[PDB]
């Protein structure tokens, strides 16, 4: 059954069996939710609601825009070159966009930036739990992903809307998350979002005020292949528009990426490699196999 982890639980006497469970997720689902998290649960309603009126009010009309300009407002064959979603993206760190986003309101703006500092915080205490589990000092892993600028920081927002014929397209296809942690605050009644376990595909299921939590490529050569990036992809449906508010807690541009010493006995199998040329191979081979990847950097 899919890991649900209560934060909250950490700071008593259950905090040895949660961080076992933390540990046990990362090893074995790459993937695994949060409650309890620190999240003010009126944030979260607004920022669901902001996000939703601002598919309806402006998103909706250049997405079936982009259908008939592409031919896809008529599926007829299977389509595995394109994603049915609708997206834009806020930068948050180096330097935020926010400010250049045109058709948002200033109650929004203030809005993601609140809940964009919020979640960095997150992603930063959640980061030092991996790095307890892992046996690092704290902070490590913070340590190896600031570069000179420190770390990259943006938020994905997406919509999936109706699909008539799910069968012909997916959301999004299958592929592995290039960057470090993804904070997901997904859609919590409309499901569409599965990960791959053990040979099948198993839903990451809707839950209120929840954050879903999943392990990018680049941990996965931190900690030496301890912890794997695991396979990932959004479904369509013909009734329901799936929400996803997708933050990525990346490395600096010129980070240097290694396994780390104290993870590796034998000769390590992952390369050693600065973040942007990961980032710049990745951009072009995102849905093609994940191993390749690695063995390009080498
Ligand atoms: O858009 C993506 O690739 C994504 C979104 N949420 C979680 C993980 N990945
Ligand atoms: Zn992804």
């Amino acid at each position: 059954k899919f890991p649900v982890v209560d934060l909250s639980k950490l700071n008593g006497e259950e905090r040895d069996q949660t961080m076992a469970l933390i540990n046990e997720a990362c090893e074995n689902w790459g993937f695994f939710e949060i409650v309890n998290h620190g999240l003010p649960h009126d944030l979260m309603d607004k920022i669901e609601k902001m996000t939703k009126d601002h598919y309806k009010t402006c998103q909706e009309q250049k997405f079936n825009d982009m259908l008939k300009s592409k031919g896809l407002d008529n599926l007829e064959t299977e389509v595995e070159d394109v994603d049915w979603e609708s997206t834009f993206y806020v930068r948050h760190l180096p330097q935020s966009n926010l400010n250049d986003i045109s058709d948002v309101s200033d109650e929004y703006r203030t809005a993601m930036k609140d809940f964009g500092k919020r979640l960095e915080n997150l992603a930063e205490d959640l980061l030092d739990l991996l790095c307890e589990n892992l046996g690092l000092e704290k902070g490590y892993l913070k340590k190896v992903f600031h570069g000179t600028k420190g770390p990259t920081f943006g938020t994905k927002v997406s919509n999936y809307p109706p699909c008539p014929k799910p069968e012909m397209i997916k959301g999004l296809r299958a592929h592995t998350d290039a960057g470090g942690i993804i904070l997901l605050f997904q859609d919590d009644k409309v499901s569409g979002l599965q990960l791959l376990k053990d040979g099948d595909w198993i839903d990451v299921p809707p839950l209120n005020h929840s954050i879903v939590i999943n392990l990018g490529d680049q941990l996965e050569v931190i900690t030496n292949g301890k912890y794997k990036s695991v396979l990932h992809r959004v479904v369509t449906q013909q009734e329901g528009n799936r929400m996803s508010v997708a933050s990525f807690y990346n490395p600096g541009s010129d980070a240097e990426i290694s396994p780390a010493t104290s993870l590796v006995e034998k000769d390590s199998e992952y390369p050693s490699f600065v973040f942007d040329d990961y980032m710049k191979l990745y951009a072009g081979v995102k849905f093609q196999p994940k191993e390749p990847r690695f063995a390009a950097m080498k």
